[PDB]
């Protein structure tokens, strides 16, 4: 059977969102992993609140930045994250307004992935599901991508600036690839997604800041 898994066609992933002018890609990513696990456990997908993370994870910078692990730690220590209808995305920073009633998910910790480990990452996405990863997105070839398996010898594994979410992997045609869910509306890349090279020596440092929440 094909060495591939694509969570989109299993109801594990939600519609592609646009982050706007807010640097909350880390919030979208975190929430993306939370939704994947939700579906795994409860069997039903629901849209979680990225804004809830933006305004409440004080350990992070809000629209300035943040780490997914910090957002995980928050849903565990606060025990609950609202749904989108319970705490809509306003495209900017505002006072934390967690509405306990609107809670739609919980998590009991989180697990990282060995820095620079693509084999282990494959195993995670295969075993656990949608993993939150961070890559170097500061590159024009990446931004105007439209189709195919993305690869550029200048993607810097040391400059992780954009958080994203791995929804699977595969071989489009000869080339191994990580199926990525970006957060720049669905007008970007291939309807919101982008296939990135897999096994071509830790391309873009996709496996350097990976993690997954435990549920
Ligand atoms: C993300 O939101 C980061 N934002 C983006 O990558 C881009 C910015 C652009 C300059 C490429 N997107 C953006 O601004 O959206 C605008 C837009 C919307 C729709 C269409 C087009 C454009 C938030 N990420 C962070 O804050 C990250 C967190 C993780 C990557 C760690 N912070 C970061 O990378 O800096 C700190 C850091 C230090 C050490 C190691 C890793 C990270």
């Amino acid at each position: 059977a094909p060495d591939s898994v694509d969570y989109r066609k299993k109801g594990y992933v939600t519609p592609v969102k646009n982050q706007g002018q807010c640097g909350s890609c880390w919030a979208f990513s975190s929430v993306g992993a939370l939704e994947g696990q939700l579906k795994k456990k409860t069997g039903k997908l629901l849209n979680l609140s990225p804004q809830n993370l933006v305004d409440c994870v004080s350990e992070n910078d809000g629209c300035g930045g943040g780490y997914m692990t910090n957002a995980f730690q928050y849903v565990q220590k606060n025990r609950g994250i609202d749904s989108e209808d319970a705490y809509p995305y306003v495209g900017q920073e505002e006072s934390c307004m967690y509405n306990p009633t609107g809670k739609a998910a919980k998590c009991r910790g989180y697990r990282e992935i060995p820095e620079g480990n693509e084999k282990a990452l494959k195993r995670a996405v295969a075993r656990v599901g949608p993993v939150s990863v961070a890559i170097d997105a500061s590159l024009t070839s990446f931004q105007f991508y439209s189709k195919g398996v993305y690869y550029d010898e200048s993607c810097n594994s040391d400059n992780l600036n954009h958080a994203v979410l791995a929804v699977g992997y595969g071989i489009q045609k000869g080339n191994k690839h990580w199926i990525i869910k970006n957060s720049w509306g669905e007008n970007w890349g291939n309807k919101g997604y982008i296939l990135m090279a897999r096994n071509k020596n830790n391309a873009c440092g996709i496996a350097n800041l990976a993690s997954f929440p435990k549920m």
